[PDB]
């Protein structure tokens, strides 16, 4: 009814949208992993008379009802899909995608990454992101490259239109106390490569974490925080 929708107010199988700005809404869903619950967020931005969907919604049938959300509460088509690391928050449900016609990317160090590990492999591969500090275009978005964090692949995606940052799950949320699932994350860069995204972005207004809730600028720094306790 309004505030944002956290962990226990999401049934494994269900997703929400939650509107950001003009434009742009999170998606919302929850997903099992080793015998516990984790909610996770992805992204939707208006690309005229289509959208494109950043992040998958954990799982094929979790992403086959955040398409039939997205029908029934917005009503565009889906047309482009980019994930943002290899994990299966972000790729799993890359193969519903695909067979209902979404275009869907990722860079080539993620497509390795996904096949590697036996997740989903998106379609196309986008260059320009190799190098720590690169951006690239992309319908609506900018598309940035901080360094490694969460894990050596992480994206960034920023919506100037609306000054939104989407931090991915390089961003934890402000009551997060843990660094998160840090198994392929590099924990001594992770803080440099934070203070490459709070560069380049010094204007955004919400910054949205790859799980929990959305706030502002300050999600940054209390993200260095965690991981740099996390790693001492
Ligand atoms: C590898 C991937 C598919 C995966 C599986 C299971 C858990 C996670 C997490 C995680 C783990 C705890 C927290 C703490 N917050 C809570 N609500 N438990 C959190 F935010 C994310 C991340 C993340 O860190 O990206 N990724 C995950
Ligand atoms: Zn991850
Ligand atoms: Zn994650």
């Amino acid at each position: 009814s309004g505030e944002y929708p956290t962990v226990n107010e999401i049934p494994v199988g269900e997703v929400r949208l939650y509107q950001i700005a003009d434009g742009v809404w999170s998606h919302i869903a929850t997903q099992s992993f080793d015998g516990a619950v984790y909610p996770s967020n992805g992204l939707i931005v208006r690309d005229g008379d289509e959208l494109l969907l950043i992040d998958t919604a954990w799982g094929a049938k979790n992403t086959a009802a955040l398409l039939a959300e997205i029908e029934k509460q917005i009503g565009l088509p889906v047309t482009r899909a980019v994930s943002t690391h290899f994990h299966d928050d972000r790729v799993g449900g890359v193969d519903v995608l695909r067979a209902a016609g979404v275009a869907t990317y990722a860079s080539p160090s993620t497509r390795r990454l996904a096949e590697a590990e036996g997740n989903e492999i998106p379609t196309h591969s986008l260059e320009g992101l190799s190098s720590s500090g690169d951006a690239v275009r992309f319908g609506p978005v900018e598309l940035f490259y901080p360094g490694a964090a969460h894990s050596t692949d992480n994206l960034v995606v920023y919506v100037p239109s609306a000054n939104v940052l989407y931090g991915g799950c390089a961003v934890h949320e402000l009551s997060s106390t843990s660094a998160g699932n840090v198994a392929d994350a590099d924990l001594a860069e992770w803080p440099t490569s934070v203070e490459r995204i709070q560069k380049h972005y010094p204007e955004a207004e919400v910054v949205i974490p790859g799980h929990g809730l959305p706030g502002g600028l300050d999600l940054l720094q209390h993200t260095a925080n965690v991981v740099k306790a996390h790693k001492n």
